[PDB]
């Protein structure tokens, strides 16, 4: 019922929703906040949903307009212009929009334009959440409140290491948000397999969590899921080597007063060059794990209607 | 919605349909809240206290992984017998165990969520969940703070539980923009206690005067639930040295075990009756007979107005 | 459809909206409790008369016998303002209660917006909003105001929040739950009496333009909360930054010291605040609060011209 002035739904997502075929959304944050390794690993990304037997849509603002779904020179727009595309979150969304910049949408931003374009299905490498100190600071990410209020299940690795997870899984059950682990009781620690934690639920398999969407919203419970699937194991990082580096990255941000939105980059560009670019490698695995999942997901519920 | 989802027995579907005064109420109490039979058959026996106030009882449940409003004595045995067994339903927990075709015992925000599918305004229960001794480190926050927050149910308890951080539940309730209403108190009465040293949010002293709030508040389209803070008969009321000691020695206990998430108040209300040595027990059932009492008169003066 | 009996509109507020004049809508708290008696209902007059100046129809919010009234006289303004603290002061929890017992109350921010929200006004001219209070990771004390700028359409024009606040964690707290903190031509969050902050907002805009098309494209597209619009006191209006601090810090000690909690608090700090300060602070708080006026008219001008 929105304007096409705000909202377009590309050709082929368009027609994958016309026909009913499974359709993934993807967001833009990750590929603005490392070029070439950007715009390529993007591109990847979808031609891993392509070959599942899924629909990519990947998601961001382009010239005030909402996109869903986007074209190889928009994909390659957002990864060179890097830094200089506008975070987007929930509260910066209209602003962006009003003033016909570009802009690359976060967790609860690819959320919110997920639901107006009729996608439950959605792929990320790791979802924000209560950050280390937020006792303190108070510094909880959107995103929480987007999975609380809007219908979306997200695929991810847990939450990312840099945060406090334990908190965070507090926080998602006071919000009722069903935290999945995929083949797993102990909530996925992002770059680790394994963690402290344990989700809200573990299912074994795509369609247990399709049947489990279905139920949730035809009984009017709004809110999202988040699946939390495990990093392969080979392409994991070594426990006291990762957090060796989240822990100095972490100690570092403090001291130089990194707050705000620019905590999550600076933090991941730090824990990377600290790594040498082995987390970085990390990240884009798990992005392809989640993004095959997330694809069988999606028909499964497709099939579920 | 679908049958195959939520079932209304006949005695329920029979009251909305006639407008007669519907009372909701939980099954977490029947299985994770006390031991058997005292769970059986005093959840029987609450339903028979609403019966003779005049009012009709909805125990809600999930059976089969159904989610049933109105309860037959034998699905009321079942997760009396089940017990621990059975899976504590949460909002988050809801979805999968009727998918899977499970039992599972409603705490208050599920049961909220499933009264409101049915049109029920009244729920009586024993105290609800609320923030956790030292939440303020834990997050550790009940999901019945946010269902309160965004459904309209008007939940009758005395108080929150008092294992519980009583002054944090009072502001995350004004945060949310919750009523907390003192009934015959302007005290908030803290579970096995009559009075504690903070406040409800407004003294009301009438099941009158809580309904017809009940329907200015929604008719003004202000969503969310009430909190009815009911305090615990004289009679049956423990003393406070008493019971703030078992109390605290639980939440040490359970702190130093390591104990968290879902199974903390289970453990903790465990704990505080061994500590008693059944006294917690008995006046728990006592103030869940009072606030089901109470209930039936909110619910028969909110049906006069709405319907 | 509200019934006439819980909300009145006034003819020539009613007859603005039809004729789709520019309506800012003014909170009554501020009048009643935020600011002794004359100076209270003589600011709250003369507010009014700003908006018309600036050709815009301003709508003073209040409850009024147990009405939600839009547009009030000028002498239900000066019963509120004589009256003082003997009206309720009203926020989302107390709203169903007054307005049920037929008695008077002050609307805060969260009940403004309510009333504003339920009469189609999209624009709310205050001095400064609450929010997250100093020590509230520990005492859970945040201002039920965030909650409603978390889910009601309605821009708030304010100096920010008032600065006997915790600024940083309210900073924080209103990107957790979506909502814009728009700074007018500033960079710098500016803090009620002072014009700037150690924090910043998330986002600088230049003109009242830019904030009526931000407005639109937010509520075009479905994403339901309101913004806060940030606008620094004059300059010459401005309290000395040592001053002003030195005699807020004071009066949070005190208040601390003294067991001042809840919705005592911000009454007893802004009144503290003024004693120590000679009527100083009073004296930047009215001022503020026409500023304010001055740049909600015009963002309601502007929000016509587009909606
Ligand atoms: C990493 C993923 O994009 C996630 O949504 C963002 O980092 C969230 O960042 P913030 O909005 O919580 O800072
Ligand atoms: C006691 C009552 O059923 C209450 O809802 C539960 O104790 C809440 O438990 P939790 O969901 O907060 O753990
Ligand atoms: C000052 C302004 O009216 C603000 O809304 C109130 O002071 C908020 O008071 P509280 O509800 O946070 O106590
Ligand atoms: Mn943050
Ligand atoms: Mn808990
Ligand atoms: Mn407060």
């Amino acid at each position: 019922k929105i304007s096409p002035e705000l909202l377009q739904i590309s050709p082929e997502v368009q027609d994958a929703l016309k026909n009913k075929k499974p359709v993934v959304a993807l967001e833009s944050t990750i590929i603005s906040h490392p070029f070439p390794q950007n715009a390529q690993t993007a591109i990847e990304v979808e031609e891993t949903i392509r070959k599942q037997g899924a629909v990519p849509a990947t998601i961001a603002i382009i010239g005030g307009v909402m996109k869903v779904g986007l074209s190889k020179e928009e994909i390659e727009l957002l990864g060179r212009e890097g830094h200089n595309v506008t975070k987007v979150s929930r509260r910066d969304l209209p602003f962006v929009v009003a003033a016909g910049k570009n802009g690359a949408t976060t967790v609860a931003s690819t959320m919110i334009i997920a639901a107006l374009a009729g996608i439950k299905v959605f792929a990320t490498g790791g979802i924000g959440g209560v950050h280390r100190g937020a006792e303190h600071t108070f510094d909880i990410s959107a995103d929480l409140q987007e999975l609380a209020n809007t219908n979306v299940t997200v695929v991810c690795a847990g939450a990312k290491s840099i945060l406090d997870l334990g908190l965070t899984t507090e926080y998602l059950e006071t919000f009722g948000v069903p935290l999945i682990g995929y083949q797993t009781k102990a909530l996925p620690a992002f770059f680790c397999r394994t963690s402290p934690f344990d989700v809200s639920i573990r299912l074994d398999s795509a369609s247990e969590i399709a049947r489990a969407m279905v139920v949730k919203w035809q009984s009017g419970l709004n809110g999202g899921l988040v699946v939390a699937n495990p990093i392969p194991e080979q392409f994991a990082m070594p426990e006291h080597t990762i957090n060796a580096a989240i822990d100095q990255a972490v100690a570092e941000a403090e001291a130089q007063g990194v707050i705000g939105k620019e905590s999550t980059p600076f933090l991941l560009a730090r824990v990377a060059e600290l790594t040498g670019g082995d987390s970085l490698k990390s990240n884009i695995q798990l992005v392809f794990n989640n993004a095959i999942l997330a694809s069988e997901i999606a028909k499964e519920y497709q099939r579920l209607a």
